[PDB]
């Protein structure tokens, strides 16, 4: 699972979330990073919402669907206390929900920014329950993406604990953007693609940012390079699933308008993220969740990129 | 769209949703009843849930700015006042920010007796909703319409009622709908009628010791096999004239949940969504399947087809 989070000049946040799903897993299963709700969040300031909050999540099995995680991330960020909001929902949202109450180990991370104008204060953090996760940010203004890599200290126990990281950015035609390679396993050997990947993904959304691009648009280029890297559970190398093939998910959310897309158990389309973000675009009733043979043939009448050899129709 | 709840004589409750979805849709287009939260919901009560709740929505395709309508109304039905409760989120959801669509909604407690609380509630000019217990022996069926004058989209509707259970036997309650939407009086017989048949089938599953989940499978394969009903057989044909099915399932006492979306081919589809919940507390087992693989997985289940 990949994902990002962006922040424009004026405070309209957009969040996006692509993977490949748990290896091996039967046809047709559609898993977070599709649901509504669950692989991301993205909300503007309102009446009740004082912050513009967008949330992105990582992980794979049912334990961010059965919790809804990016929306109840989005709410309690809503409180004063940020870094407090996010660590108690990754420890009682998450880690001891009774939605997961049967499980030995619950895996998953999160990245999150909410700004607020004061200028534009944006806070970013994110947090796993995995031995590590990739991250990287960029300001429009600072000029160089910075990543990271995000260990749980030793004693910890993978499932069992929560590591949780941030910073503060104050910010023209400017902006911000956290974008993360995915939550795992630890590998030092490949530790700097992730890193690259996480980079180049920064400086993609900032690069359309700073040319006028929407929010979506953004977080939405960000994820066309996760995904591209074979390194990634999402795009090129997703997981194969039961039967060797590849079936990706893929949503994007809008804070400004509250809309959404999201492709599910798609094939034979290089980037699911860039078929998510066109019906978030064409929805401005529209569809706004199609999956497998459907989404493929709507991908392919709405000029996105296909192969048609990579693409299964059992039927 | 068709929809059930049920609750079983310990106060385990359960929900489950079934459609054809939007008529002429695209094909692969997936609505509400196929999504976590969103058609149904069911949850026992907790730490911070003092009731026992069990939600089943139905709509007609135009998707709600934020919502994620069942789990919404669930939450809500923890206030102290059930009917201002869900008459309050009708009205922000629904008529605040015209949007179409109706629930229904049951909330238990323990007193050993059961306290059981219903209601269903619609901004379509009407909708047929049936419900029995099992102490009373004989279902009830109902046509709730818009007050005379009002408007589809910005009025609501809203009714229900009280049941109590003995605590100990092997009974229950279950509340159904046929759908929501525009009033049909010629084909209201058939309506009240199905909604009869689904909620004896209900019954009849608790009071052979049947878990929740399998009593409101068992109303929603009567409601699907209904021609009249946007669910199972009958169900909206999409753009290329085919038929594609959404439906899920939650236990309030386990949690659990199985969907489908996109199905074709599959007779009953709440049955899949019912078999992936049943075959989920038996690798991380799949609790939603769309398209062909759900197909297949039905398939080599058993589950019968056409
Ligand atoms: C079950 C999780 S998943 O979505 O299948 N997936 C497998 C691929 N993985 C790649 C990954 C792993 C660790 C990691 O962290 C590190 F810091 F870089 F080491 C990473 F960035 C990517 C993600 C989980
Ligand atoms: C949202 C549109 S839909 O395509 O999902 N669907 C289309 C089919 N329609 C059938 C129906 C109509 C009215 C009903 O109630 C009663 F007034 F009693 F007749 C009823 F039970 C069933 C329900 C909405
Ligand atoms: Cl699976
Ligand atoms: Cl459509
Ligand atoms: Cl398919
Ligand atoms: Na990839
Ligand atoms: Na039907």
């Amino acid at each position: 699972t990949v994902g990002a989070v962006v922040v424009d000049h004026e405070g309209n946040v957009a969040a996006a979330v692509s993977s490949g799903g748990l290896a091996l897993k039967h046809p047709g299963r559609v898993g977070q990073a599709a649901l509504y709700g669950c692989g991301c969040w993205a909300e503007n300031t309102g009446a009740h919402n004082p912050y513009s909050t967008a949330v992105s999540t990582s992980g794979c099995g049912e334990h961010l669907v059965r919790t809804i995680l990016a929306r109840e991330c989005s709410h309690a960020l809503q409180a004063e206390d940020a870094h407090q909001a996010l660590l108690e929902t990754m420890q009682n949202k998450f880690i001891s929900s009774p939605f997961l109450a049967s499980e030995d180990g619950v895996l998953g991370g999160v990245i999150v920014l909410r700004s607020c104008r004061c200028t534009l204060l944006v806070e970013f953090l994110w947090s796993h329950t995995t031995e590590s996760m990739c991250v990287g940010y960029m300001s429009a203004q600072d000029g160089k993406a910075k990543t990271h890599i995000s260990r749980l200290p030793p004693g910890a126990v993978a499932g069992q604990s929560v590591a949780i990281e941030g910073g503060v950015c104050r910010l023209g035609s400017g902006g911000f953007v956290l974008v993360h390679a995915g939550a795992g396993y630890h590998s030092e050997s490949k530790a700097k693609e992730y890193k690259h990947v996480c980079k180049r993904a920064c400086q993609k959304a900032i690069e359309k940012l700073q040319a006028g691009a929407l929010a979506t648009d953004a977080v939405t280029a960000a994820l066309v390079e996760l995904e591209d890297s074979p390194f990634t559970n999402a795009g090129m190398g997703s997981n194969l699933n039961l039967l060797g093939e590849i079936e990706c998910d893929a949503s994007i959310m809008d804070g400004k308008s509250l809309n959404f897309g999201a492709v599910g158990a798609l094939s034979g389309i290089k980037n699911p993220v860039s078929v998510a973000n066109r019906l978030l675009c064409e929805g401005q009733i529209p569809p706004c969740f199609l999956v497998g043979e459907g989404a493929y043939r709507w991908a392919v009448d709405h000029g996105i990129p296909s192969c048609p050899l990579e693409h299964h129709h059992h039927h």
